């Protein structure tokens, strides 16, 4: 009923993924993209003081909300307008890009 | 130039997310969605034995490959055919959805 997923590394990737059909799960124990986006959001919060709020929710500690908004990877950002979800950004994005997303809804 | 990101939980989401434009970062320290998808992939590996291979790459430990394929959140699943990426699914999906994606390329 279960078979082990085969581990690949930078050293052997090109040899393992060469012929036929492979599905590769890019994963990690810790959330690197979550850490990368955090200071971006802190700078965005300062740039948008008074105009937009920036909040964070840990999905491992808060499964109910994470399930309600169908969060499937992390990080995922949901823009709310007056309590209603109006936009979604999946994964790390540069500050400039997130600003453009906020701007569309201000 | 940095402002603290306000924490929200299952308990207080209703009281905190209510008015104005509000961006919520759904994140975690550990990758809960990565943990949820692993047994699904193990079952898929058994179902597709001898037809497709299922592999995993830890992005923290393997920056070259993670960068080559522009992984921006996790988990990210990429389907390769004869060594070329032909399809991408971002985040946890149920087994039947993943099966449909492999079948398209088999
Ligand atoms: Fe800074
Ligand atoms: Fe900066």
């Amino acid at each position: 009923s279960h078979m082990a997923i085969v581990k690949v590394t930078d050293a052997d990737f090109d040899s393992k993924v060469e012929s036929g059909v492979q599905l590769v799960d890019f994963w990690a124990t810790a959330c690197g993209p979550c850490k990368m986006i955090a200071p971006v959001l802190e700078e965005l919060a300062a740039d948008y003081e008074g105009k937009a709020d920036i909040l964070k929710l840990d999905v491992d500690e808060n499964p109910s909300t994470a399930a309600k908004y169908e969060v499937m990877s992390i990080p995922t950002l949901i823009v709310f307008k007056d309590g209603q979800p109006v936009d979604k950004v999946v994964g790390f994005q540069p500050k400039e890009n997130l600003a453009e997303v906020l701007d569309k809804h201000l």
